[PDB]
């Protein structure tokens, strides 16, 4: 989940 958001941003 954390990684997904870092990637999105």
């Amino acid at each position: 989940l954390a990684a997904a958001l870092c990637q999105a941003l």
